[PDB]
């Protein structure tokens, strides 16, 4: 397995991202596969022999310091937290490489996965977020061991109790 | 003074959201104007204007982000007049009032703190992240509070975004009742 920068170039490469993301959200995939693609983002492929295995990005959204992680997706196989994992520490080296400071991701609760869902977040909003338990393995985890950090949650974002769960990580060494 | 959805066939009521997002900030919407004028005003999102003497004073814009619950409060823009609060005011009232129309449930908004407006700039918000958020005191007339007053929570804050120790607060407001 090869990570590199994504060859925007390659059509059926380009395709491949775009059954990946077709097959794992129904939530179509040609118009957001060329949103990844513009030359504003970052694009990073995941390849096996000529199969693309994993995909992962960043928008900047602040200047060149604060990059939003969107998305990462990886097919269902053997190892797929790891090559996560290692797109993911692709993905950050590239954002320091350009001056970024932090990448940034939300992640929804969308069915119960955390104890974030189902509750009123504008209560003790920050002593729910200190004390949150991954109920159904949900991905917030994969990327606290990363060392994202929960910083923020929006309440009802995607429905009623259905929050969207903001994570961040500052991936360069503080000055001193 | 009328608030009132903003009519997007009105080209000189266009060109005057255009002068005024090119006056207020020359930095964003000097080359932008036109550019962000017309995706400003894409039948998805919600614009709404403030107009006194057919002259247009502020503007307001929510984008949906997450389907149809979940709304993003940009932008925002009055033009400087001893009256810029009151007009900001209602214009963040209409436009709560528009997002709940549509089936809106939570509006949702980033504001920077580039300058030490806040106790939240100026520190490694890494150190005891939720403790100086609820600690938070405004040092220079910052608008976290501006949106505080109109019932909006610091729900994050996004820690060196714009630099280090220049952070985002990311503030939000649930603009209907809690069903039954």
């Amino acid at each position: 397995m090869i990570i590199s920068e994504f060859d925007r170039n390659n059509p059926v490469l380009k395709d491949q991202l775009s059954d990946l993301l077709r097959l794992t959200w129904p939530e179509s995939s040609a118009e957001e596969v060329e949103e990844m693609m513009n030359p504003e983002r970052i694009a990073v492929a995941a390849v096996d022999q000529d199969e693309l295995v994993g995909f992962i990005g960043a928008i900047p959204q602040y200047g060149i310091t604060g990059w939003e992680l969107h998305p990462l997706v990886v097919e269902s196989s053997r190892r797929k937290n790891q090559i996560g994992t290692r797109l993911v520490n692709y993905l950050e080296k590239e954002v320091a490489s350009r001056g970024g400071i932090t990448i940034y991701l939300g992640t929804d609760d969308l069915d119960h996965g955390t104890t974030l869902s189902q509750t009123d977040l504008y209560v003790h909003t920050f002593d729910k977020v200190a004390s949150i338990q991954n109920l159904r393995e949900h991905p917030y985890e994969f990327y606290e061991k990363l060392g994202y950090k929960i910083v923020g949650v929006l309440p009802n974002a995607n429905g009623w109790d259905k929050p969207d769960i903001w994570m961040a990580k500052t991936i360069i060494p503080r000055p001193d």
